[PDB]
This record gives structure tokens, sequence and C-alpha cells, in this order.
């Protein structure tokens, strides 16, 4: 276990049929958690759960270049709950990032940033318990 915040590095940046993995506990009164994949200060993949965004759970994911966030990319499924513990799982693909929660296909997310071996560490913050972060490659 780990405290959070956590810079996991990706060194030489990421690559198809990379897969990471976060396992971790969601606090018992969580209001948002975040996975930043870092292009230096770019965020190439922005994955924000959030639990009560005007009293609803919502999934945000966005990149920010030059230090401004883009077009949002929205999802209504909600697979965290407050106290449980979780896996998320991140592949990365030649196009995309694909996001499981629990062993369950979530969303997809076209990569704007092109450049995947730049895209150096992974930030973990927000409202968990951080029990490990690592990858392999499928
Ligand atoms: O609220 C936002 C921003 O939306 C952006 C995506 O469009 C980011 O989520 C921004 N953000 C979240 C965190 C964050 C999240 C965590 F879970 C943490 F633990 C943590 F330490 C930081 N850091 N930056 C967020 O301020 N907005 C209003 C409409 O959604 C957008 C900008 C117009």
């Amino acid at each position: 276990p780990l405290i959070v915040p956590y810079n996991l590095p990706l060194p030489g940046g990421v690559v198809p049929r990379m897969l990471i993995t976060i396992l971790g506990t969601v606090k018992p009164n969580a209001n948002r958690i975040a996975l930043d994949f870092q292009r230096g200060n770019d965020v190439a993949f922005h994955f924000n759960p959030r639990f009560n965004e005007n009293n609803r759970r919502v999934i945000v994911c966005n990149t920010k270049l030059d230090n401004n966030w883009g077009r949002e990319e929205r999802q209504s499924v909600f697979p965290f709950e407050s106290g449980k513990p979780f896996k998320i799982q991140v592949l990365v693909e030649p196009d995309h990032f694909k996001v499981a929660v629990n062993d369950a296909h979530l969303l997809q997310y076209n990569h704007r940033v092109k450049k995947l071996n730049e895209i150096s560490k992974l930030g973990i913050s927000g409202d968990i318990d951080l029990t490990s972060a690592s990858y392999t490659m499928i």
C-alpha cells in the first residue's frame, strides 16, 4: 500500500498491449478519484469519477494541453461505490485507452495526444486507499 497522491513512472511512455492495473479501496465519504496520464505538463488522459457532481455520479474524461482542459467525454455508467475495494485496468490500444473496472468494460478514450512514448507518468489521486499500481504486457 501507498499514500496518495502517487506517481507511477511509465519509462519510455506507453505502448499498445500495455495493461495498467490500479488496486485500492474507495474511502467511505469519497467525492472524487483521478488518474492522470501525463506527457510533461500535458494530461493525455484524465479519468475522473465524481461521486457528487450536482448530486449525481458521473465519469469525466478529458485531456489538458498547454494548461487548458479540452472537450469533456462523460459517462453515466458508474461502477464505483464508497467504502469498496476496486480494480481499475487501463489497456493501451493503438487508437484509444480502454478502461475496465472490476473486470467489466467501462469506456474507451480516443488518443488526442499522439506521442504515446512520451506519456511517461501516471498520477493517481483522490479519495482512495491505494493498494498497488503496476503494469504488464498482454
Ligand atoms: O471541474 C472541472 C475540471 O474538469 C477537468 C476535466 O475537464 C478536471 O477534472 C479538473 N480537475 C480535477 C482535478 C482533481 C481530481 C481529483 F479526483 C483529485 F483527487 C485531484 F487531486 C484533482 N484536477 N483538475 C476539474 O477542475 N471543470 C468544470 C466542468 O467539469 C472543467 C474545467 C471546466
